[PDB]
């Protein structure tokens, strides 16, 4: 069974940015009512506002579903907000699979953070495009993650791309990586 999916938009974004990805995941057997897309208030995506809002949102999802973990699909600054939640707040034991799309990940960590539950490390798929003019690829790459480079897809187009959707499915089914508990 799939974990609930918490979808995390970027700066200037909205929950409905995930309309295309939600519809795709339903065609692949996710339940539409188990896809939970947050709406942030802060138009810039600042972690000090978005991090705690995401924490409250995830705690609520776990409480009502009874699931042990959520999965994350995050776009742009949403990737930083997710990593901030894991690193600096209480997200480290609440998340299993993370997929970021053009994530501004290196604002918070250069490395894929395994979290705080020794029973299950957080797995990452960081998808980024060489055509992205808004978030440079070096900011999206995460040491120890599965780092996935595509071409031609613009920053906002990441939300509708068929390649991206295929990688989201892989990641939400456990196809991310995190080698940071291993020795070099």
């Amino acid at each position: 069974e799939h974990n609930p999916v918490v979808m995390v938009h970027g700066m200037g974004g909205a929950s409905y940015n995930f309309a295309s990805i939600k519809s795709y995941l339903v065609t692949q057997g996710w339940d539409r009512n188990q896809l939970f897309a947050i709406d942030f208030i802060d138009k810039t995506g600042n972690n000090r506002n978005n991090g705690p809002r995401l924490s409250r949102f995830v705690k609520d999802v776990l409480g009502k579903t009874g699931a042990k973990k959520v999965d994350i699909v995050a776009h742009s600054m949403g990737g930083a907000n997710t990593l901030y939640y894991i690193k600096n707040l209480d997200g480290g034991d609440k998340i299993e699979n993370v997929v970021t799309l053009g994530g501004a990940n290196g604002l918070v960590s250069l490395r894929a953070l395994p979290g705080t539950d020794p029973n299950q490390k957080i797995l990452y798929t960081s998808v980024y495009s060489s055509a992205d003019m808004i978030v440079v690829n070096s900011l999206s790459r995460l040491i120890g993650a599965r780092n996935v480079l595509i071409h031609g897809v613009g920053h906002i187009s990441l939300l509708a791309s068929s390649q991206v959707k295929g990688y989201i499915k892989e990641g939400l089914n456990g196809g991310g990586q995190n080698t940071n508990l291993e020795h070099h």
